[PDB]
């Protein structure tokens, strides 16, 4: 497997290194051929290079067949000219992959119960997996505009974008509990109502995987009074951009966040967290993130799911075990890790 | 006071006629020259007279100053045409008298931290209140349509239909903590930004409110996260709509909650619960909705918010004293009435 390494800023490096300490672990055990080359991006590109991503490694992003992303950004770039400012750099990255979908899983690791906010009876068991339109909806839809009377914005789907978000849905759900929940507003929308319509006919493709309807009002309900009875969600832009924000705050600690983008290019995995530069080279930072977006990567990338889940068990007992600092503990970096690969064996 | 009361169908009787118990004691201890009479509306109305918002009860309304609201609808009518059906008739009565605004407050009172589904520690001290656009947005919206290739749906707001919303979020505030949180997408949308801008301009004329706007996606994390810190929250419709409904699930019961609509005619208070035909008649329908729409009543249509707020403390002590049924408990309507009633001395 070809994977292709941007540390980025801050604890980037650190956590990175974390991840790629799990994976060199299961490719001497399993001989998955692992093969990855580290390219420089974000921040310590734009001081290297003068861009955030740079040539050499818009090509290796090509060349590989997954991307792992640490953290990008902070401070000392944030007063520069949009265009190569760290921020941009994703973007650019998403754009050129083509990548559609944003999977954002939110869940609360046995024990863990604690750190949710809500009662331990309800947080139990949660672990959905939000799948979010990236390029359509009303965040790009045109007409749009504003005047000193008015403003307006075009919500606006047409049936291949809504086809192809829904594809990614199904086929995350074929590797967990294969029930997918499809988010819409079809009793009030006419999108709401093409959105449905369009999921229920590609579903029949599937047959393998249950699919349900929800309006996103409800949904908004049951993510805070039933979250624990879902798997996959699909739904537009801005209504997963709330419900993935919504899920986010369900497990208690936004360190413990992977996330990934698929679409027709290179697929990216990375930690939802930020790059903290104020600990950057102190070994404490919390590189749950970073493991589990390798094991995301192992899943989706390469459908090792069956090495996914036991990178992820794994984890869940390194934070019962030896807490991270975030977590009310003292377990550096290092030995959190060192914690993982103990039973990754 | 002029009161236009509209019982309706199911438990609409038994839970208004426990508010008007409350509306008159309260007129014998204060003397507000409580003037009141019953109206005949929804399923109720549809066997009387073949429509639900017959004219004797479109006249009483405009006669009113405020309608203390019961329940609507019913199995029995839900085979109708959509013309003469009891849901058709509410959107005819807020519609006659051009509301614009959806109060929806959403408190847990002391002692029922347990009922949510949110930690105890996060739970204790939430009173928000939700003001949502009702008449504008993208439900509204035009151009909007579908055809076999594409949908589309408008977000649209004129200066005008914010700036009304805005100023009841104000002037409900001044009754509460003089808080006000104003929800957007502005960081995105034309129309979130179009949106501040107003709401900022507006505010100039309330000094003695304070005023901070927030993101859509945000809002959804902090009414999970920290509920307790926010008061009167103003937003448009279809955010309005995924935010009270997300609001509504933090007491932990539906049973308990109020709601009101305001505009250029008569105010409208209602229960949010609806008619449970399958217990009408037998006592045991839970009244602390009605009871407390009697109580938002007395603070917005007339202004006295020292007995809305008594009225309030009563039915708080009511509830953990004389627990209903639907809260584990065995006082039915008329007892737990008695109780409130008890402590409005």
């Amino acid at each position: 497997m070809k994977v292709a390494v941007l540390p980025g800023d801050g604890i980037g490096p650190e956590v990175t290194e974390a991840a790629l300490k799990v994976l060199r672990a299961l490719d001497e055990a399993e001989g998955l051929g692992l093969a990855y080359e580290v390219f420089p991006f974000g921040g310590a590109a734009i001081d290297a290079f003068g861009e955030p991503f740079p040539e050499p490694t818009r090509k290796g992003v090509e060349e590989a067949e997954a991307v792992l992303l640490g953290s990008v950004g902070g401070p000392k770039w944030d007063g520069l000219p949009r265009k190569i400012r760290p921020e941009t750099g994703l973007l650019s990255l998403r754009k050129s992959q083509d990548l559609f979908a944003n999977l954002r899983p939110a869940k609360v690791f046995p024990g863990l119960e604690r750190l949710s906010p809500l009662k331990e009876e309800i947080a139990r068991g949660v672990d959905v997996l939000i799948v979010r339109e990236l390029t359509g909806g009303i965040y790009f839809g045109e007409p749009r505009g504003m005047s000193e009377a008015e403003a307006w914005n075009t919500e606006r789907y047409s049936k291949p974008e809504v086809e192809r978000v829904a594809r990614v849905a199904f086929e995350v759900a074929r590797k967990r509990r294969k029930h997918v929940v499809s988010v819409d507003k079809a009793n009030v929308l006419e999108v709401g109502e093409f959105w449905r319509k369009t999921v229920e006919e590609v579903g029949r493709g599937y047959p393998d995987v249950a699919l349900e309807h929800q309006y996103v009002d409800a949904m908004a309900m049951h993510l805070v009074r039933s979250p624990a009875r879902f798997d996959v969600v699909v739904t537009g832009n801005i209504f997963g951009d709330i419900l993935s924000d919504l899920a986010s705050v369900l497990p208690g600690s936004l360190g413990l966040l992977p996330s990934a983008s698929l679409g027709r290019g290179t697929p990216v995995f990375e930690p939802v967290h930020g790059s903290a530069p104020d600990i950057a080279g102190k070994g404490i930072a919390n590189p749950t993130a970073a493991i589990l977006s390798a094991a995301m990567m192992l899943e989706h990338a390469f459908g090792l799911v069956e090495l996914a889940r036991k990178v992820e068990d794994a984890v869940a007992k390194a934070l019962l075990e030896t807490p991270p600092p975030d977590l009310g503990g003292s377990a550096g970096t290092e030995a959190f890790t060192a914690t993982v690969l103990r039973h990754l064996a």
